[PDB]
Order: C-alpha cells, then sequence, then structure tokens
C-alpha cells in the first residue's frame, strides 16, 4: 500500500465517496473514526471497535503527552503496540484541549505553556512540539497546530487567528517534511479557519492549499454555533478547499449533523457523542436517541433498535440495559458503547452506498423523516 | 441430562474430581463459579465468562430482589434469559447479604425484615420466601435459607443458630419439593452450621443428611478467622457431610485457601476476589498477587503472568494496564477482570489434572513454594 492515496468512486451533489489507502489499512469514505481519548476507545477492545467496522481512530494528543506519556509510548513500541490496534490512527494537535482543559496557560508566536489539569505539571505546545509528539505516537494522519477562534468571535480576532493558524500550518509542514521516517510513512492534514466570515475562510482555504496538505479539515466549528449556522459556513467553506483531497469536520457530531456536513462535501468525521453519550444512556436508533434509564424500557424485551445489526441488539433487551446503566454496571457502559458506534458505522455505510447509487440525497430525506418523526 | 447427578472420577487422600451432570450443563469438580453479583459478572460479557472456563456462576439473591426486582426477572424470562448465561447458575439464599448489607433489621423464627441499603424500601426474607425468589429467578442450584452466626461467637449463640439454621433447613427442603417445576428441574443444597465446635458441625452434618440434600455447604466459615483456623474447622467438618455429594465452601477465596480446600475434601467455591481485586489493581499470578498500579510496571512489556493462557496476557503488557487503572478506565477493569477469572479457572484445572493423575499433593506442595517465593 501507499503512504497515501485518496481515490473518489462515486458522487453526488457535492457529496463523495471512496477510500484512502495507507500502508496501515484501507479507509472508507465518508468515514467515522471512534475518539480513543487516552489509548482506549472507552469500554471497548480495539476487536470490538473493529467489528462494529471502524477503519481507523482518533488519538487526543493533549491527553496522551500528559498520560502516560509520549516518550514513554515511543520507548513502548508507539500506540498501535500499546493499546493493540494496528490500523490507521490519526491523532490531533492537543491545541483545542490545551485550551478548553488546561489552566495556567501563556500563548505566544511560539506556541503555548500550560499547566496539566491531572497535577499541575508544566507543558508545552507549538507547531514542532506537536508534530514531534504525533511522530513519538506513531500517528497515520497527523493534524496541524493551530490557534483556535471562540465562538462568537469578531472579524479582527477571526482574521488575526487565522493568520497566525496559517503561519503555524506553514511550521507543522516543515517539521513534518523534516522528519524522513514521518514524512515517508504518515500524512498531514491542513486546518481552515475563518470562523463565520467567507472572506477569511477563502484566505485560508488559499494559504492551505499553496503550502500543500495530504487533506484539509474545516475547524472552528461545533463550538456553540447551532446546526443552521454551520450548514451555512460549510455551504461556502467546503468548496474552497481541494477537491481531490478529502474534507475533514472536526469533532461532528450528531447523526443528522453528520448527514448534511456529507452534503456539503465532507468525507471524515469523528465525535466523543457515541461514546460519551453511550455511557450517560443515550442510545441512537433510526427512530431518533432514546434515554435508557427511563422508565418505560424497564419491561422492555426489544432491542436497542429493530434494525440494527450489532451484537448487543442480537443478544440483549432494552430491559437488560436499562438494568445495567441504572446499577452503574460497567457492561452497561460496555454494551452502549459497543451499540452506538456500531450504530454510527452503519449510518456511514448507507451513506457510502446511497452515494455509490446515485440516491443518497432519497437517503438523506427519509433518514430525517424517520429520525425526527 | 439429568436434573443432578454427582459423580467422583478420581480421588487422591480427601480431594475429589469429578463432574456435576444438569440440564443446563456439565459442571466440572473441583469447580470455581465466578460472582454474578446482580445479573452480571461485573466488567465481563457472558461469553467472556465462559470463555475463561468457567461452568457455573453464582448470582446474589438479595441484590437481585433489590434491582431489578425477582418478579420482573420472572416476567421478562428468568435470569438466564436476562443476562445472557445459559449454562448453571447457583444462587445463594440472600441471608448472609441481608446480615452485612441492609439496615433496620428484625430477626425472628419466621424469618427477617430489612431495610433496602439502595433506597430503605422494606423487605422480606424466610425459608419460603428465598426459595420462591430462587425459583423465579430460575436458579439451577438453590442454597437453603439460614442464620449466620458471627466470629467469634459463643458456644451458646453458635448451637442457637445452629440449630435455627436446621429447622430453616427442614422448611426449605420442603418449600422447595411442594414447587413442581423447580423440583424437577433445580437441585437443593444445604449448609453446615456450628462455628468452630465440633460437636456442633457433627449435630448439624447429622440434621442435613437426614433430611437429605443434593449437595452440602460449609457454612460460617471465612468470616474473620484466618487460614490456620479455617482449614482446622474443615479437618473435622468436610469428613462429616455425605461423601457422595458435593461439598462447597462459600465464599472462599484466595488461591491458597482454595488449594488447602480441596485437600479437605472441598468440592466448590464461590468468591468476588478475582473480580473485586481486578478492578481495584490486583492481578493473581503463579508468582503470587502483584499490584499493577505500582511503578515498577509502568514500562514493563511483559504480560501480567508469563504462563497465563488468557487472551489478555497474549496481547497486552503490564504496561498498558497500568496506565489503564491508573487512569481509571473501563477497559482497564475489563482487562483485568478477565484475567483474573481466567487465572482462577486455570488453577481449577491443574487442581483437577493433578488429582486424576494422582499428584496433587505434589502440586500443591509446588504452587505454594512458587506463589510464596
Ligand atoms: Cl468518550
Ligand atoms: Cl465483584
Ligand atoms: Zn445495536
Ligand atoms: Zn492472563
Amino acid at each position: 500500500r501507499p503512504r497515501f492515496s485518496f481515490s473518489i468512486a462515486a458522487r453526488e451533489g457535492k457529496a463523495r465517496t471512496g477510500t484512502i489507502e495507507m500502508k496501515r489499512g484501507v479507509i472508507r469514505t465518508p468515514a467515522f473514526m471512534p475518539v480513543g481519548t487516552a489509548a482506549t476507545v472507552k469500554a471497548l477492545k480495539p476487536e470490538t471497535v473493529r467489528a462494529t467496522g471502524a477503519d481507523i481512530i482518533l488519538g487526543n494528543t493533549y491527553h496522551l503527552m500528559l498520560r502516560p506519556g509520549a516518550e514513554r509510548i515511543a520507548k513502548l513500541g508507539g500506540l498501535h503496540s500499546f493499546m493493540g490496534w494496528d490500523r490507521p490512527i490519526l491523532t490531533d494537535s492537543g491545541g483545542y484541549q490545551v485550551m478548553s482543559l488546561s489552566s495556567l496557560t501563556k500563548q505566544s508566536e511560539e506556541g503555548v505553556t500550560f499547566k496539566s489539569h491531572l497535577d499541575g505539571s508544566r507543558h508545552m505546545l507549538s507547531p514542532e512540539r506537536s508534530i514531534e509528539i504525533q511522530h513519538l505516537l506513531g500517528s497515520d494522519i497527523v493534524m496541524a497546530f493551530d490557534e483556535s477562534t471562540p465562538y462568537p468571535a469578531t472579524p479582527s480576532r477571526a482574521a488575526s487567528s487565522m493568520e497566525r493558524s496559517m503561519r503555524w500550518a506553514k511550521r507543522s509542514r516543515d517539521a513534518f517534511d523534516s522528519r524522513k521516517e514521518q514524512a515517508e510513512n504518515a500524512a498531514l492534514f491542513g486546518i481552515q479557519q475563518g470562523s463565520v466570515f467567507e472572506n477569511l475562510r477563502q484566505q485560508s482555504a488559499d494559504a492551505l492549499a499553496e503550502i500543500g496538505f495530504d487533506g484539509y479539515a474545516v475547524g472552528g466549528l461545533a463550538v456553540g454555533e447551532g446546526q443552521d449556522e454551520m450548514f451555512r459556513v460549510l455551504d461556502f467553506s467546503v468548496p474552497m478547499l481541494p477537491d481531490d483531497k478529502p474534507h475533514y469536520l472536526m469533532g461532528v457530531g450528531k447523526p443528522d449533523d453528520i448527514v448534511g456536513a456529507v452534503e456539503r462535501g465532507i468525507d471524515m468525521f469523528d465525535s466523543v457523542l457515541p461514546t460519551r453519550s453511550g455511557r450517560n444512556g443515550q442510545a441512537f436508533t433510526w427512530d431518533g436517541p432514546i434515554n435508557i434509564r427511563n422508565a418505560r424500557f424497564s419491561e422492555d424485551l426489544k432491542p436497542l433498535d429493530s434494525e440494527c445489526c450489532c451484537a448487543v441488539c442480537q443478544k440483549w433487551s432494552r430491559a437488560y440495559i436499562h438494568h445495567l446503566i441504572r446499577a452503574g454496571e460497567i457492561l452497561g457502559a460496555m454494551l452502549m458503547t459497543e451499540h452506538n458506534i456500531a450504530f454510527y458505522q452503519q449510518l456511514m455505510q448507507k451513506i457510502r452506498d446511497s452515494i455509490s447509487e446515485g440516491r443518497f440525497s432519497q437517503f438523506a430525506q427519509d433518514f430525517r423523516a424517520r429520525y425526527f418523526a
């Protein structure tokens, strides 16, 4: 297999379906990536993640650098060996979680220093150090290090952070390219910034394409703006990116967000919703989400979802899972999470098949009618 | 298969190895039963419990009657269907946990009333009601309802509780026999009482054998007395029980307790140690227990145990499991528990094979030399 090859097999409107070939495996697109926080997709063995249909998972650099540590993971053979997942892994840059989770942060044109939220130890991230940590982990897809822009942002602040992000994108590119083993075996994605402002999004797209990346994320969304605004920004933002590379919407999201984002040209997604919502008692079904803690499920012998092909829905009832979650049982988290990840993978499969068959627009309409009935 | 058939295939001293045939499966003895508290062996799917080698699991009647409720489980098809374990299940009577976990208890010759530790709701147990709840759950091996005797107990109190327990054993026998479906498809075990007093243990054994049961537990041990005293009581207590029926030591225990109890004629065991200790970070190995949280394992690439055949030791390192447990990750509880239950099943298999080959005494000596080195 090549280091990186993205091939589009079929299109319908702005939607695409195809494959990314990498050394550790093939990724079918549109793709959903389960989130593997600190070297575990919570409550699942990696074989179970694979069994649900996932081709690639995400790792959180911020969490991994704090515990167990990036150099330690490298000493132990890399993230794949450590956690037992041998297929591709995408790592974020760590910068977003520094902003949202750490303390005592000091930002500058060079990078950021911050205090761990676990024990107050001091740490640093920069374009160079982020790329280096992602190398130490052995990541297959490396995200450039950028500067997040809060929602809402003024035009001036959005421009300043977008401009810095583009300078940091060049530094990330150069750091990645200077490390032979990383440049030859991994891929590097850049992140478009610019908030809700069309002209900034265009400048950002132009700058990233001039540098050149293996894929392009739409950054700065899913941070408080609401679905209407997110879709409006995607409407004009995704067409600015190179058509022949993957388009990644970071941190999205709900099933209906994913469908609408594919309709607007997105190829890749990640979200903690199926895992985190699952542990809290929310199960996704084709008839919308349900809260399994609700007393109406206490004697319900049906599976979580009537059509789902996952092993949980083959074997256990709503009534049983209701009991487990109410009781705080680990198996409740395990079963809810496996079903939710499998549901998300079945959604991506139906999206891929409907695009290949030229009936995705109808699928999206039917999906929404039933999901929101 | 018959309702119940115990066959001894080989003997060495007081130790025996053989099989219990029941309608839902064969149990190899000496047997270890993982504990399935409130309809889950914590952090394991039932298929994983089976994969480690378990032939039978235990259910806690006290917990099940509080949550999700005995009548509810019956409405839903019984415990086996509810939790997805189709092999034999042994249920305790609930009486011990009333004593140790509930509040506001009022005891009498008829039974006990008590307040739930979860929500203060009032409940009742008696010989008749305990047998009935165990029927509602669909238990394959039913424990008679007895009265626990704290350690230490005076001769007078030990005698009074043993005498009541024997009256309650007759009431349990009669309740079980009056329910056609239960009498024809399940088995009933009686519990010897009498504390550390040889004459009381003899009176208890004689009374239970006159009533007649499918198996006999040695009750009142593993409650604070220490291994020397426990072994001393087993020395004279087990020979008093009918030789041709299974001998069950409830709530035991550590690997070395199990080996010594088999040397004294015990055929069946249950304990929360492998599951509960596992979640807390203790792993059992042939070289003794280890605390995986200890900093010395942070970069240890070896498996938990160098010989263990379990899937955890095939696939993940001490270093990884150390990280998971330190981080509070659900997968840490999952992997530690699977290894510990598998270790216990491998111990029982080595015990069974060595008895069949007439070399159990040597195995016990070798086991202890290495386990305590
Ligand atoms: Cl999560
Ligand atoms: Cl437990
Ligand atoms: Zn399912
Ligand atoms: Zn093992």
